[PDB]
């Protein structure tokens, strides 16, 4: 078989794609779709192989048949010895952001406020902080909690995209793909940044990568960590250095899905891909580089140090894990088992 198809979210993924189809030799070719959905669409027609997925869209595309087979590992202390491939995974951690000057501002008294979420059915950005929000408030409103927020994937008329810009010329509007401007951890973190929302659904590492000259993209060229504060669950507000110790909950690693029965083929091929292309690769500083696309995190996330195997050969539940999984249930009793397409 040898050949792997990969689908790529919005226009400015397909370009990326295509200059590693191109350096691949077509040995992984393009597919291009303008939401998640259609991508997990896609791999099941079979018209896609693979594609890497947070796990909001893994519960999706678990429940359509689809199955996890490599997921991002980023550099750690703990587990040094042994290699990147066949290191486990440590997870992200979902956090939930506001600024420094904003005071009095705590998990009590964010009803009414403005909102920043990566993207509707996604881990940090919507899944954890909204089925919290549910649990306290005792009633699925999730639509009228905040007075107005950007959430990628929600009806563009409606309030949840009120605070989305849309692309350079203002088209596409909430659209859950790059194109947004509020779109991802870098969108949702920039829209908190340019004080448009109050607070920011994100994960641990998206603060450090944008702050202290670390992106040196215009808008975050000037931003200190010193800045910012994170809201914890017992409405305390630490600083970003005190992650471990507040954070909204501690999420499975973005993982590349495909059809059960294509698993093994797009294992191999990514494998080899990552031995040319991957953080010290035959070809990566020179010719390209897999997991770099400056701060935009196109196709994978910018701090991938490697794709790991997985090892125990788990499932999307057992991947996903329980707690997680019963969460995105019952916040799901709000919008019944099968595929939703
Ligand atoms: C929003 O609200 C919902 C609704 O409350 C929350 O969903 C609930 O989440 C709970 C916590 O994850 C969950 O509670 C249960 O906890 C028990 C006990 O956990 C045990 O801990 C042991 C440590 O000593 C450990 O060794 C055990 O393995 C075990 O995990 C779990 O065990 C039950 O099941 C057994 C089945 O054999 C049973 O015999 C036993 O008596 C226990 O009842 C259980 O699996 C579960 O984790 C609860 O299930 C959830 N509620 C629902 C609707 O199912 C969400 O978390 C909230 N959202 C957010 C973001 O917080
Ligand atoms: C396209 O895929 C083929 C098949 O894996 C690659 O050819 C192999 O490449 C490896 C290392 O790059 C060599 O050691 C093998 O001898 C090659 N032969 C095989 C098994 O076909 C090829 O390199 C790939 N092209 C790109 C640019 O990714
Ligand atoms: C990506 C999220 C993740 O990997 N979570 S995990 O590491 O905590 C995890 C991985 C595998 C299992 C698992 C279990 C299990 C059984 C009893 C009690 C707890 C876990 N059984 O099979 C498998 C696979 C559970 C959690
Ligand atoms: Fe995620
Ligand atoms: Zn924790
Ligand atoms: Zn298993």
């Amino acid at each position: 078989y040898t050949r792997v198809v990969w689908c790529a979210v919005g226009p400015e993924e397909q370009k990326k794609c295509q200059q590693w189809s191109q350096q691949s030799g077509q040995n992984v070719t393009c597919a291009t779709a303008s939401t998640t959905d259609d991508c997990i669409v896609l791999v099941l027609k079979g018209e896609a192989d693979a594609l890497n997925l947070d796990g909001g869209y893994i519960y999706t595309a678990g429940k359509c048949g689809l199955v996890p087979v490599l997921a991002e590992n980023r550099k750690s202390s703990k587990h040094s010895s042994l290699d990147c491939v066949l290191r486990p995974t440590e997870g992200y951690l979902a956090v939930a952001v506001v600024k420094k000057a904003n005071e009095g501002l705590t998990w009590n008294s964010l009803k009414d406020k403005k909102s920043c979420h990566t993207a509707v059915d996604r881990t940090a950005g919507w899944n954890i902080p909204m089925g919290l929000i549910v649990n306290q408030t005792g009633s699925c409103a999730f639509d009228e909690f905040f007075s107005q927020s950007c959430a990628p994937g929600a009806d563009p008329k409606s309030r949840l995209c009120a605070l989305c810009a849309g692309d350079d010329q203002g088209l596409d509007k909430c659209v859950p793909n790059s194109k947004e401007k509020y779109y991802g951890y870098t969108g949702a973190f920039r829209c908190l940044a340019e004080d448009v929302g109050d607070v920011a659904f994100v994960k641990n590492d998206t603060v450090w990568e944008n702050t202290n000259g670390e992106s040196t993209a215009d808008w975050a060229k000037n931003l200190k960590r010193e800045d910012f504060r994170l809201l914890c669950l017992d409405g305390t507000r630490k600083p970003v250095t005190e992650a471990q110790s507040c954070h909204l909950a501690v999420a499975p690693n973005h993982a590349v899905v495909s059809r059960s029965d294509r698993a093994a083929h797009v294992e191999q091929v990514l494998l080899h891909q990552q031995a040319l292309f991957g953080k010290n690769g035959k070809n990566c500083p020179d010719k390209f580089c897999l997991f770099k696309s400056e701060t935009k995190n196109l196709l994978f996330n910018d701090n991938t140090e490697c794709l790991a195997k997985l090892g125990g050969r788990p499932t999307y539940e057992e991947y996903l894990g329980t707690e997680y999984v019963t969460a995105i249930a019952n916040l799901k009793k709000c919008s019944l088992e099968a595929c939703a397409f």
